[PDB]
């Protein structure tokens, strides 16, 4: 009962208007060798949405260091985007450095399947994680009533980039997996001959032919991922409403 | 591909699991239980195994929230029973919750779980469904990347809190950088509501569209923070060593 | 390309969300025995649109005396409507008392044919003048670059109400028609017998059997209409920008 | 409902028969560098229609000063057009200098959406304002019972040409706008960078980044537009029926 | 009902994934001059299916001597295939040397008509006997509750190759036919001249013009076929469950 | 390029003409509480088909003991059926007691999927084994060039009836299975709880939780089944062509 | 209804299997310069059909003298054709020299419209008389219960060949027509000029311009046709059943 | 490539205009318990057609004696039918007693498939032999160039009525069949038990179980059929053209 792009598909070709200008997706980011996180929010001048834009802004440098750009999306105009970003800088002291797509007829929202049953007129809290080839790698759909956990979006990109370069799969809760810790998983054998070569070789730690791992990520990569999760877990030292 | 949506009732279906034949969402609604239905590509795969052990380790935390767990893959019930035996034998962890067998992809196609990474194996989908049978949140992870299971606990804990207190939940709750453990009052949608909100003084406000208070118990806040602290902590002892 | 409601049709049935609440059109106004002017603008926080809201607001009591309610429309959210009305009040000192429809997916815009070729996403400056029976009586379509002449909307309603109560047609430029002045037109004969009776009768002033008129409008009726046009023609004594 | 041309589209390509000859629209006017106002009336030998033809003819030199040609339209024959113009000159003393399209099978009517629900057989009082590139700039739909305000058609053309010439938008009720008087509006910024540049420069008067204006119109341009409205507002010195 | 491949057609072109790798059918076997037996079973880790795989494995060299390769099929994954073959080796002491197709979405099952009314999700016990030209020669459909008689599959391929090589048909129950024993049948005359020539000839034994046979099969080919049926008929000396 | 009935479906309702008269399938046999074997052959007066009719006739009492009736089918007329059975009795000394369906337009053959690519005009050697409920239990498709092994048809019915009555599945090559001999298989557990109870009850011999069996068939049932395969494997004592 | 070929159409192109081999119609006879009679019968081993084959055989040399070949058709197999011709030779003492098409799936029957409502499975007694150019010249449909008069098929071919060679039409009951006897008819005039020329010439015997004839057939031609009818009319000397 | 009624179908229901009045087929004849022969001819005032009408007139009493009525058909008008019948009476001295269908738009001809490839406009020489139940029993299609043999139409009806009353089939060339003379055929047995009963009874003369006959037709019935064929074979005593 709702239509979408899929993991492992090219992000659909589209021209969009942002508060920074008109761009083509995913070409604008592919051309720069950047990943992008496209995320949507129901409407400008809404409180949970404001908390998410402030969370992304606080993490903006972390995204840049990973080679990731951010782009938001709502059904509001570019005039509402400029006005809202001014209200956030005025009342919270936080500049939002990244663009927001203006989608008033829902052209982009319907293309991406971002209109769910909680609202006929406002997008859900969608997330498209797109790599530098323009390929959708992960998609999340949060509802109106619940803000995202932005440190998990950082973990997903870091973990994908690590699995892509080291030719590994990434265990549950990496880098704090209960079985193998910061270990990364060797893709399982898919033939009788490969399963025997795996069991015979002694090259990797194994529970069995279908479960092998090693520890090829650098201490810095592991520490960088732990830092995202430690920030998610810690009560902030000071609240931005307190100082403004 | 096409899907169920947030705010829709979970599609009515009979499914075969390794515990028996059940109707969804009827089977969980009748127990007054939320359920998390999650998919994995194939039995006897390593990332999938890590996620089943992560879910099993959090089984009581899910029971504490009134949440039942149900897995899904295209493998048979026979493969499910044999795989759960190998996990118990090689890792020392029992998997208590059922797994759907979906060999022709009937359930996979109905739920939109076949993406472009594999023609034959489901992605790592997550449907978070409340005790009314309504889809509240959906997550799609790929083959190469295991889920963060403590975020699934935080989503349920925060949705139940929101429903219980008529509040919305800020980014990164209960560690929001603006309001901390604060919860948000839904914004006014009329000129009259906007005037009443600003004349009131019941809430902390940045402006008429951004009001919050602190109505969650200490217990609610610390239980949600405990999930994230567990996600962030280096394990004390790796299960591969003490199997 | 692109359909519309037509003159003489019932305004299409629809539920709409405004910054005052949810209403049904045209029922909400029909039930009250009121006319309504539904007008659209491209986007909140745009300057020509701002001048038109301020113009309607200044004319609000003139519309109320005619038994006409006002309702605006754009594809912005209710949050943008509330914010924009606050901005007008703060910067110009003018309260906008009438509701604005929020149409974020363009459902209403598409139903009313308000998406023209100057913008794929923002409505033209459309005007629907709807009588207390819910019937569309007149429609205007102004472009993004040109503000409306709001006094002509008052002249249209006043002249329609006069024509309906007195069973007359209204000449060009009424009440300053260069042939008959404040005169109103008797509908022309449509049969041979009617045309003979019309000319054998001393009831009306006539140029010929097809052009008859009289002067049945009250002095008050005529002065009311002349005041709208005199307001349109006179430089305002003081500009609201000055008083800031 | 019923389909139409839209603001911002090229006027639909068509050959039409007039009481002056066969012409191609919009080509015939485009090749002269002329705007045209194409207007429709229900039927020849009808009195409101006659008042409107006389109104247009009296303002013929005003339209010529703006580089605007006039063309009428009804479902009557070229023969009825010639007889009706003859009758207006004989009984009222006014020559109609401009052509009228003859549309007996409603070919042009249907193409332009001029058949509304008040009459299955006679066009509404439609108005298409078309610039010298052949583009539709404004459309008005008046009913059978109500004559148009022809001085508003002059104000629309004068304002659009000024807007085009000086790269400005025109406020409500120009040149008597209650906020900025005869001032013209600078199109609002559409990007964060444009919004900052606008407010950092002292180049324009501004309420805020989204509302900037200046006064680039000549006193001649302003007073010619005010003259149209002053004429609409004035009690006629002498009624043409008294000069019959 | 439900659709199928037919005797005398080429086996449908398809790429399939096995626990030995990705192959094209029937090309992978045609290119080798090999016959193949493609057989399906409902699910890995099921007992009748296990008895069938061990029966085929025990006859593997008998198939190899005939120039026939074996390939299984079920809707289980390649991982389950490797795990199940390991379990059969561990618990029964029998290695399954031949590949199994993994068909988890039932793409191959549907193409081959292997989903019957006993199970919506698991294939019947289907058997396709395909010659070295890639042509389907024989098809068997056993149900979930009944294991195949694997020696009949050997007799079929043995008898078809003899019939192909010697240009003969094969009587019921060959090589123990109750009328002609190990005799092979000369295809019957299809014209009046062939029927007379056959009866005039004395070249063959005949009951009548439509029933002629001779004994051209080698003693070795007859003894091989009688050995398959002797093996089917005899109670094994030792049961593999006791040996494990 | 062909559809069939499926295993587990009721045999399709049909009226058929035979050389014993008109009968309804499957009702004619269901009403008697009888299984039937419907088998087809390409044409009357053909030699392989004659050998199969003689094999079935010799095994007629064995079918009767199983409560199985036999019914043939070809595209030939009832007249040809009568003449061919007369020819078999005169030249071979074997009376055919069971009916043959006459199917000259291929109505029955098309309904049962019995026209394959080897002949456009003659059926393949199909077999439908139908139980006393009218349900299709097994289907076999042999080609023009290869006679059936009729004793395997007896073994299938015997094993199916045993599996039905004892609630058991039947291993490969039963009653001579190489793992469990004349053992019959307990359907495997389909739940974690059923699996544990199986492993803990000690009620059955097991290789693992998914492979349990016992030996509940009578010595008579086992030896009766074995006798069919012993007959298939025996060099005939004397060939019917000698004693024609 | 049901669909046939038509008089004056080429006999439909088709490959047919006879008890003499595989031939293309009509080419097999066109390339020899021969007419053919294709006739159908419901089923081999039927008594009316047997009388008609014996009648055709008696008249074989009569057909050969006209340059006409015979070809039969039924839905029975080639094997039944051969057995039936053998049974006719053995029991009646008559050899059938001409081929029969075998049509088991009714492919040819359906193409020629030979399946009528007396039988769903067996053809009617159809007759197609086809000339040396492959053109259908006459068609007869007799039913199951009624044998043909084969002497009328000889009269048709003789009369048609005389008509073609002498450029004449043939009267009713030729060569014993009541009005003109063995006379042949000149095609009638189709113009006023031709009608006047016909009546002025005195070339032909005429009743009126539309009925002219002459006597161009030879003694030998007329006697050959009269012999066919005398044979039809003669009570046989001996009955073939009596010498058996 | 042309559609017809079929043997064993009811004659299609239709109202037809004749030169005797408007009638319903087949009802007009069924209600009288009469058979009818409906026959077509290409055109009135054509010579072969004239000979056929005179032949049917000569045989009128013989058809009446069989309870057969005659009805002609052509695409000519009733006025042509009346004129042509008058011309036949005056020039040939023969009164045509039976009606002719007037079918000027080919409505009847198209319904009965009487338009073949020799003429787009004129019907072939069709014959429908219809029994007193309205059922089509035999159909003949002769071409434009060839008159019918009308004595064979009498033989067909006589033999069909004898078959119907005696429950027999009628041999080739009856009543002068070369095997059984004036004998009639017992329909063959269609079951094994009927075949054995037929052979055992000694009730009928038989060649084999499938060919039995007896002599149940009266002396009068046989002599009446023989008279038709003797007439067909007789050289006319005198020619009608001569005595005219």
């Amino acid at each position: 009962p709702g239509s979408i792009p899929l993991i492992g598909e090219r992000f659909p070709e589209m021209e969009v208007t942002t508060d920074h200008g008109v761009i083509k997706l995913p070409d604008h980011y592919v051309s720069q060798g950047k990943w992008f996180v496209l995320f949507s929010h129901p409407a400008d001048f809404t409180p949970v949405s404001t908390t998410e834009f402030v969370s992304f802004a606080r993490r903006y440098e972390d995204f840049q260091r990973l080679g990731v750009d951010l782009i938001g999306l709502s059904v509001d105009s570019v005039f509402s985007h400029i006005k809202w970003k001014e209200a956030i800088e005025r009342h919270i002291g936080v500049r939002i450095p990244f663009p927001i797509i203006a989608d008033p007829q829902g052209t982009v929202a319907r293309r991406l399947g971002l209109l769910h049953a909680e609202s006929a007129t406002h997008t859900v809290r969608g997330v498209f994680i797109v790599d530098a080839r323009g390929v959708i790698r992960t998609m999340l759909y949060y509802p109106m009533e619940l803000g995202r956990l932005v440190d998990e979006i950082l973990r997903i990109v870091k973990a994908l980039k690590l699995g892509d370069s080291l030719k590994r799969a990434v265990p549950a809760d990496w880098p704090n997996n209960e079985i193998i810790g910061e270990g990364l998983i060797v893709p399982p054998p898919t033939t009788e001959d490969q399963a025997r070569a795996r069991m015979e070789s002694g090259q990797y730690r194994s529970l069995d032919w279908w479960f092998s791992w090693d520890t090829p990520a650098s201490r810095d990569d592991v520490e960088e991922a732990r830092r995202y999760l430690r920030r998610a877990a810690e009560k902030p030292a000071k609240l931005l409403y307190e100082e403004a």
